[PDB]
């Protein structure tokens, strides 16, 4: 069966109560493809998770932007997976490029987080991706495979995992990634999954594109054979996010 | 004028919606010394900040357990100081020992956070403290002074700062800190402030004790000349927190 298209919206470290209410109302009024065609997840900052979950349309789902690596306790400032489950938040983003680079999250730390979140029943958007220096050194797939392997070594069931490929090399660097360049990475990553996990896991796991997505490239990216959707950044705060969801429709 | 006694409760990475409602109700029913005698701050995880702020008695105040180092934006998983201001959360804990050690927050990173939070109007509980290895090497005041200096170099107004000394050496190590040992550190730290900032800042800044505080030591600690209150850990989730607040009363 064909993989269901997946559109996640990562709000990042943005939002006020007033803006969140406007964003949620615009999402609630949106008219998008059916639940059989597209799965939509939105990811507010921690402090807005209860507000968004309480007010968002029930056919769109909520994700935290991170969670802690293990059971809660004496970890000042952290939010545990079981807290998210208590608040009925079904998804979490883990290993985002900004946390790997700025907050120095290692590939093994990310892998441990994925395993713990899955064990607590959360669904996970697990992020991977290489920098410009890594790409220009010829290391794109070496890096992406190593990041993915640290997760795969700790995952026994991929049902509740979506992989997001972030072309960090093409985010704020002056380089523009083409749909063909996205497809090349997604294809090679899926082939890696087939060999290192199983053919079935490769065929069924969504691999979503986490680069710049907009009206000029969303249909072109979404129609690539190994691109199963998007992890959207700044447009996720804006009405433009709705048009990105609509790219799931192929009439 | 005498420094107003200060009792903060750090819930750490603990809580469910049901438990938070019970904790808040118990605080709301508590009968404690007047606002002229004691200032009380409670610190839930990010996901419970709106719930606690909306339901807690108006004479107790709410703190976040951390915030980001600068303006928000592309910092997946982080919560900015301006978000906390938008949600009417007046306080933040910064530099907690667990974030310095487990999350590798450097002294300069903590200092930058303190400065940014203060600039956005937040009040700050700024935490310092030495490990057992540091203490046994003779480095207690070297470490505490260096941590404090990184903050002081970035602070021009201390009005909205409270310093918390955490005896990390006596937390989970088999060593028990005495009230005299707490007083020694607090006195030396205040003397450092007098020389490196000003006599007025030393005389007016609360320095609270962040070790183990309970019915067996709270009056003894609180009565020390240079101990101005407590940053409480696990008891902050429990009715025992109320008896700790009551230690502010010296009849
Ligand atoms: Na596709
Ligand atoms: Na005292």
């Amino acid at each position: 069966m064909a993989r269901k298209f997946f559109v996640g919206g990562n709000w990042k470290c943005n939002g006020t109560a007033e803006e969140v209410k406007k964003i949620v109302n615009t999402l609630n009024e949106a008219q998008v493809p059916s639940q059989d065609v597209v799965e939509v997840v939105v990811s507010p900052p921690y402090v807005f998770l209860p507000l968004v979950k309480s007010t968002l349309r029930s056919d769109f789902f909520v994700a935290a932007q991170n969670c802690w690596v293990k059971k809660g306790g004496a970890f000042t400032g952290e939010v545990s997976a079981e807290m998210l489950v208590n608040l009925d938040i079904p998804w979490v983003i883990l290993g985002h490029s900004e946390r790997r680079a700025i907050l120095n999250e290692s590939s093994e730390f990310v892998g441990d987080k994925v395993a713990y979140a899955l064990a607590q029943g959360l669904k996970v958007i697990a992020c991977v991706g290489e920098t410009l220096e890594e790409r220009e050194a010829g290391s794109t797939m070496d890096v992406v495979a190593a990041q993915t392997k640290a997760i795969a070594d700790r995952v026994t069931n991929w049902s509740n995992v979506v992989i997001a490929y972030e072309p960090v090399w093409a985010i704020g660097t002056g380089k523009v990634a083409s749909p063909a360049q996205a497809q090349e990475v997604h294809d090679e990553l899926r082939k890696w999954l087939a060999k290192n996990v199983s053919a079935d896991v490769a065929a069924t796991t969504r691999i979503i594109y986490g680069g710049s997505v907009n009206g000029g490239n969303d249909k072109e990216l979404g129609g690539q054979a190994d691109v199963d959707g998007f992890l959207v950044g700044g447009a996720s705060l804006k009405p433009e996010f709705i048009d990105i969801i609509k790219a799931a429709e192929v009439k």
